């Protein structure tokens, strides 16, 4: 089991640098559109309390500059601007000839996606995270990473789901979907913001227990069962997300012969502590791997 | 913690992966300029995998024995016009130079150092991850049948350093391969026989970096005034499944920034190994050695 992200090449060919005044960050160029965080527009004196409508009104196409540094580098001309939630939709005069097939999806808590971290329009690293139940991610981002992009891929279509915007007071990160809505209803302004209390992603804990059984670690499997409905009611009071079955979990159920309901019962017992024992070398429940991960990695 | 498993963006290496077939055997290869590198056991008949005679096998080959195809991006009219064997790898010469060859070197990676892996099947990139070379010359990767010829690399400036070509999964979950000079890591053999790795060890210098990352995040309950010298720690390490600590400039920057000395963390390690005393560090109840000093310097700064 490793943290496995998609190959980033197709997304690399879409990264650009966006400049507005003396401010810069990353943007994503698809077709004739460049997407980027709207706080490019924001003077340093207005970061803590910005008026984005007033700021956008004071912009012309000419306020915005877009540079591509990767591939055959190019200057693009901004021929239109618009604001969509927390994102800027610039229109440019050239279409990206390396535009992949893509959609815009919103990731759900517990689901994994790949992030391409960039600075000044240059990809520097790639990693994968799961969206946390409190709609933050446990990333690795520094000043200037804003506009870095998160995505999944089904076959050859890339599903863009995340554009990075902020690091909260705790170690964690958040950003917006490409409809422009910030995950977790956080605000793109320079203010201290307190996230909700996080939860265990139940379906990923289940996936992880199936991975243990697949590896010969099954000491926690008992005949006792907890129904999904019973589990989900118990989950409300215990900081666990609602469990929603999928095809991937069922395949692990069929492969191991252990029913989902036996592991939901197991989670309720192990949540109190492992009483001296370990599971896959761990003393705590692991929710950072998905059923798809376990399926694919241990095919 | 602000620490993730950070790989280099794979686009450079994706544009170099190809599929190499010899008879009815297939795996991945690496296309750079007029050369395609792939594991030599693509030459071996399944009946003979357990005991190959790669010298005899190579004599038996002609240029026409090998077929190379690039499926991704712009595809492949690739004709093999030369072949050769270098250690456990084949070096094939092809008549088209890869137009997307990155600046590259071949360097052997050392235990404790991290590198990016591009996992591929039948010439198609499917995933990327990063690993640290274990002190017993294995990596804890995620590889299935057909991943052979997948590549591990690091990147310095514009220069890709290719350090690993995938070859085997040992009887534990664990993986090994060769450097591009042709030598298998750990002197394993590329043949279909059971092989036992040497015992693995904690990478002391990476554990030190991780504790520094803890201090940088305000997690410093484990820091005491007590110290253990490098010499005394390294003598302790031979007795306790830890690698020799070798300090570097990257570790020094961490020590200066935090104001906690390496030797304080060497003492902390000796205590934390015996037990975390019901506490955790960066969300872990056990020492973590899969993050390098360079990792912490880059990701936390
Ligand atoms: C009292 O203030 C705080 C209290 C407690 C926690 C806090 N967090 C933040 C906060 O996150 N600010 C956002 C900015 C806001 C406006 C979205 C921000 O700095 N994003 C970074 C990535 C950040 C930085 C650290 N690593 C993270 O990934 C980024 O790349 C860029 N920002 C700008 C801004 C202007 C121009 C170019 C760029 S580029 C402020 C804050
Ligand atoms: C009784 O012998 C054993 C006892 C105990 C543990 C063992 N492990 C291995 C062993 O690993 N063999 C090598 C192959 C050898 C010869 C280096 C191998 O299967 N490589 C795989 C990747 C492996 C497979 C599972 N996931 C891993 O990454 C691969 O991709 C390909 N192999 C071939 C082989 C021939 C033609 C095309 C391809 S393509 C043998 C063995």
């Amino acid at each position: 089991l490793v943290k496995m992200s998609h190959p980033s090449g197709d997304v690399e060919a879409c990264m650009v640098q966006v400049t507005c005044g003396s401010m810069t960050l990353n943007g994503l160029w698809l077709d004739n559109t460049v997407w980027c965080p709207r706080h490019v527009m924001c003077p340093a004196d207005q970061l803590s309390d910005p008026n984005y409508d007033a700021l956008l009104i004071s912009m012309t196409n000419h306020s915005f500059s877009v540079q591509k540094h990767i591939g055959a580098p190019a200057n693009l001309r901004v021929v239109g601007h618009a604001m969509q939630g927390t994102l800027l939709k610039l229109t440019v005069d050239v279409a990206n000839p390396s535009t992949p097939a893509y959609t815009f999806t919103t990731v759900k808590p517990g689901a994994a996606f790949s992030v391409l971290a960039c600075y000044n329009g240059r990809p520097t690293g790639t990693f994968t995270v799961v969206m946390r139940p409190n709609y933050t991610i446990k990333g690795s981002f520094l000043c200037g990473s804003c506009g870095s992009v998160g995505y999944t891929k089904e076959g050859s279509v890339i599903n863009f789901c995340y554009m990075h915007q902020m690091e909260l007071a705790n170690g964690t990160h958040t950003g917006s979907a490409f409809d422009g809505t910030m995950y977790g209803a956080f605000m793109d302004k320079q203010v201290h913001q307190v996230q909700l209390t996080d939860k265990y992603c139940s379906v990923n804990v289940v996936a992880w227990l199936y991975a243990a059984i697949l590896n010969g670690c099954a000491w926690f499997v008992k005949p006792n069962r907890t129904s999904v409905v019973s589990f989900n009611e118990w989950a409300l009071a215990n900081q666990f997300t609602e469990f929603v079955g999928t095809q991937s979990v069922d395949m692990l159920a069929v492969k191991t012969g252990v029913a989902i309901e036996q592991l939901l019962y197991a989670i309720q017992q192990l949540y109190t502590g492992f009483q001296g024992k370990q599971i896959l070398g761990s003393t705590m429940l692991e929710d950072e791997f998905t059923p798809e991960d376990v399926n694919m990695q241990i095919m």
